[PDB]
DNA sequence: GGGGGTAACCCCT
DNA sequence: AGGGGTTACCCCC
C-alpha cells in the first residue's frame, strides 16, 4: 500500500448524504458536490493527494458502482473539470501535490436510458486495455452485462474513483496507480435518504417516568429506517428510544411517539438530556434538540 | 327549451375525487362515476332525449372549462370509446335515457398537447373540399393550438354531450344541441386532492384563547388553506386558525393557534368543529370536533 | 379498480 | 445555487 511505490489519499471524502443528483433537464449549474466536512461557513470539496512521489501527474474521477467489485456507474459526473463526455480530471503542479474537486455534479439518467448509456460506456472499456474492434459475438455479450447490470444497480448511490497518472514513456500520462475508491454517496431525492433534520417539535419536556406524547416535524424519513435517540454526553453513556409505529411516522415528515423513562426514577432537581433522528441501518443523526425531565 | 328535441343531464358527473390517468399508468383503473355516487350503490354521468322517441346515439368528448366550449387536450377513454377519443352510447327506442358508466379520462403529456391539438383541431376543421383547404391555413390553425395551450387547464375538464338523430338520407349526422356538464378536477392535481385531518396534538384550549396546535393533515398548498372553526347554526359563527405558509410544514402538517370562541366566559365548555378548507375551492374537510373550555 | 408511492421535471428568488 | 413543488410514471393488493 504504502511502500509498494506512489498512491493516491482522500484527503477529504465527498459528504454521502445531502447532495443531490441532478437529470440532465434540471439544468446545468445547481452547486458542486461538497467535502464531508463543508458547512455555508467554510465549504469543503473532496481532496485527494498523491504521496511518495512529486512532479506533474493528472488525477480523474468517475463515478463506481455501490458494489465492491468496483464497476462504472449509469450516472455520470458533470462540471468545469469535465470533457464533452471525457471524465473529470484535475493536475497536480509539483509543489502542492494536492487536487481539490470543487466543482463536481452528478447527471442522473433515467431508466429509459440506463441501459443504452451504459452499453455506450462498456464498450469504451472495452476497447480500453483490450484490442481495437468487437465482433457481434463480442458485442451480444457486452449488452448481456448490460440488462444484468441494470437488474442490480442502485442509482441512488455513487462512489468516486479517483485514478491518478504519471507521465509514461513518451511523455503520455498513460501509466496508472492503483485507483482510490471514496465512501458512497446518497442521492437526497431518493425519498427518506436526506440527513436527518428536526424542524421542530410540540414538547420540550416531561415527567422522569416517560410515555409523554410528543409530534415531532422532520424533513422525509423512511417509516421502517428511523428512530429517536434520547442520550446524555457522560461515562454512564445512558441512551433509551421514543415509541411509535409505522402508522405513527406520518406521510414522512411527522412522528407521533411516546417519550422513554429516565434512566432514573427520582430526581430531585430536573434534568436536560438530548433527543436525536437517527437511521436505523447507517447511524446517521440528526442535530440534536434537548429535552427537560422534569 | 321545449322548441325541438333536446338533451338533459340527468346526472352530472361527479367534480372531485376522481383521478385523470396518463396512458403509461394502464387502461382500466375505474370510470367517471356520478355526482352522487356512492360504495355499494354507484352512479354514473346520465341524459335523456326529451321531446322524442326511436333512435338516437349522444357522443361524449372532453371541453375546456372556459365557458366558450373548445376540445380539450384530454380524451375520453374506455369500453363505449373510439379510437377517436369521442364516447358514444345507443338510445333505444324505449328508454331514452343513456347512462356512460365506464369513463377514464387519458391525461396527456405538456409535450403531447401541441401534437394531440393540432390533431383534434384538423379532424374538427375537415368537412368542406379537404385536400387543398388544409395545406393553405394549417399554418393559422397552428396559431390557436399555441395561444390555446398556455391558457388551457389540464386539471379541469367538462362532459359535453352532443345526442344525434337519423337523418334517413345517409343516417345519424342529424344534431341537436350539445349540453355542457359542470367541471371536473383532476383529484392528482394538487389543488383538487381531498382534504383530511389525520391527527391534531391538542382536541381542547380555552374558549377566547389561542393555543399553539400541531395538526397532521393530507397534502394542502401553503397559501390556499385554512383552518375553520363553526357551530352548527347559533349566529352562524366562523373563526380560523392563525399560521403563516412558514408553519404549514412539507403540504404534510400545520403549526397554528387556535382562534377565540364569539363569546367570552362561558358557562361551561362547548364542543366547536374545525375543519380545513381550500381559500378559493370551498372544499372542505370532514370536521373534527375542539372543546372551548373557560 | 383503486391506491400509494417513486421517478422525472419545472421554475422561483 | 439551492430549493420547493408539480408532473409523469410505476406497481402492489
Amino acid at each position: 500500500e504504502t511502500a509498494d511505490g506512489p498512491y493516491l489519499v482522500i484527503v477529504e471524502q465527498p459528504k454521502q448524504r445531502g447532495f443531490r443528483f441532478r437529470y440532465g433537464c434540471e439544468g446545468p449549474s445547481h452547486g458542486g458536490l461538497p467535502g464531508a466536512s463543508s458547512e455555508k461557513g467554510r465549504k469543503t470539496y473532496p481532496t485527494v493527494k498523491i504521496c511518495n512521489y512529486e512532479g506533474p501527474a493528472k488525477i480523474e474521477v468517475d463515478l463506481v458502482t455501490h458494489s465492491d467489485p468496483p464497476r462504472a456507474h449509469a450516472h455520470s459526473l458533470v462540471g468545469k473539470q469535465c470533457s464533452e463526455l471525457g471524465i473529470c480530471a484535475v493536475s497536480v503542479g509539483p509543489k502542492d501535490m494536492t487536487a481539490q474537486f470543487n466543482n463536481l455534479g452528478v447527471l442522473h439518467v433515467t431508466k429509459k436510458n440506463m441501459m443504452g448509456t451504459m452499453i455506450q460506456k462498456l464498450q469504451r472499456q472495452r476497447l480500453r486495455s483490450r484490442p481495437q474492434g468487437l465482433t457481434e459475438a463480442e458485442q451480444r455479450e457486452l449488452e448481456q452485462e448490460a440488462k444484468e447490470l441494470k437488474k442490480v444497480m442502485d442509482l441512488s448511490i455513487v462512489r468516486l474513483r479517483f485514478s491518478a497518472f504519471l507521465r509514461a514513456s513518451d511523455g503520455s500520462f498513460s501509466l496508472p496507480l492503483k485507483p482510490v475508491i471514496s465512501q458512497p454517496i446518497h442521492d437526497s431525492k431518493s425519498p427518506g435518504a436526506s440527513n436527518l433534520k428536526i424542524s421542530r417539535m410540540d414538547k420540550t419536556a416531561g415527567s422522569v417516568r416517560g410515555g409523554d406524547e410528543v409530534y415531532l416535524l422532520c424533513d422525509k424519513v423512511q417509516k421502517d429506517d428511523i428512530e429517536v435517540r434520547f442520550y446524555e454526553d457522560d461515562e454512564n453513556g445512558w441512551q433509551a428510544f421514543g415509541d411509535f409505529s409505522p402508522t405513527d411516522v406520518h406521510k414522512q415528515y411527522a412522528i407521533v411517539f411516546r417519550t422513554p423513562p429516565y434512566h432514573k426514577m427520582k430526581i430531585e432537581r430536573p434534568v436536560t438530556v438530548f433527543l436525536q433522528l437517527k437511521r436505523k441501518r447507517g447511524g446517521d443523526v440528526s442535530d440534536s434538540k434537548q429535552f427537560t425531565y422534569y
